[PDB]
């Protein structure tokens, strides 16, 4: 009851990039005349309530603030610190994979932006492995947590495999190759193979994916999302990532030296049209915490412009480090 309203606000919250935000403001929500601003000052979170001209505020304790963090939408905020979100399960050190609740929590949690002032330049090697990267990942998806969405619509994995296959992406395609785009005839085959249902909604989806799928910028957006080094955009990311892996290693040695632990649970990829595309590509490597098998959510978001060609040249030129935003979160079993 009171829970939908709550989750409906909260989603309303967006990162504050605005140049005219309050001091330390990292998020805002503007609801029908009212505005809420969330600010950090020396790591302390305050909430500002703007009803026209009133302006009241509240300073949150560390507890109330972590509660707030867990209820934010899965967006990239400038939190200035990689946080740990607790999932609703008790961990144990006798498992090889995160519990479903940890996976679920990781899928839906906000993350903290790693500032990229010292971003790397485009290199000739960028996106070299992209074709083999998507192949390997889709091949292993039938036991993955991999999910791919266009505009909040799950694209069935079998349909992705059929697409990637007819695009000629396999185990020996040649890294430098530029993908030839599928005819209307070709995609129409796959799409219809994977959408038997005749409902208006399925008919709309069939149409939607028929149009995308012939859009090279879309193919480029989808495939680029799987590049294994997509997120290495700066020394700063390197540094955070190293600190995180060190903590993973320490907890592993400390808590489950003998236990096997899977490395990664796959990609969560959300794609939206702006014709151009916004991509959010999250990788979910496992992360041992003091409670059990958790996840380190690393999310990269970027824009893919309308004329992008599906090749390593097309990709590294369309999606340079400077235009990717990288964010982190740790998700822990309770």
């Amino acid at each position: 009851a009171e829970k939908h309203s709550e989750k409906k606000l909260m989603d309303s919250f967006s990162p504050s990039l605005s140049q005219d935000k309050m001091d330390g403001e990292f998020a805002h929500a503007n609801i029908d005349g009212i505005s809420i601003r969330l600010c950090l000052n020396k790591g302390i979170c305050s909430v500002f309530y703007l009803d026209g001209d009133k302006i009241q505020s509240t300073q949150l304790s560390s507890k109330e603030y972590n509660n707030l963090l867990s209820s934010l939408p899965p967006k990239q905020f400038n939190l200035g610190k990689v946080h740990t979100i607790t999932a609703p399960v008790s961990g144990n050190f006798k498992t090889h994979k995160p519990a479903p609740e940890v996976i679920e929590t990781a899928i839906n949690c906000c993350t903290s932006i790693i500032p990229n002032d010292d971003y790397f330049h485009v290199k000739d090697t960028d996106f070299n492995s992209v074709w083999h990267d998507i192949y390997r990942d889709i091949r292993a998806s039938d036991s993955n947590s991999t999910k791919i969405y266009f505009n909040n619509i799950e694209i069935p994995l079998k349909l992705i495999a059929d697409l990637i296959n007819e695009l000629g992406i396999n185990e020996f395609i040649d890294s430098k190759k530029e993908l030839q785009m599928l005819s209307y005839n070709q995609v129409n085959k796959i799409i219809n193979s994977n959408f038997p249902q005749q409902d208006l909604c399925f008919q709309t989806e069939k149409l939607l994916f028929t149009s995308l799928f012939q859009d090279p910028a879309f193919i480029s957006a989808l495939t680029s999302a799987f590049w294994q080094s997509l997120h290495i955009t700066s020394s700063s990311v390197e540094h955070i990532y190293a600190q995180i892996m060190s903590e993973n290693i320490e907890n592993r040695l400390n808590f489950m030296p003998e236990q096997r632990v899977i490395n990664n649970c796959g990609h969560i990829i959300k794609i939206n049209a702006v014709r151009a595309y916004e991509v959010s590509s999250s990788i979910l490597p496992s992360h041992i915490t003091c409670n059990g098998v958790g996840i380190n959510k690393i999310e990269t978001s970027y824009l893919v412009h309308a004329g992008t060609l599906p090749s390593s040249e097309g990709l590294r030129n369309a999606i340079p480090p400077e235009s990717r935003q990288v964010s982190f979160a740790i998700i822990s079993p309770d």
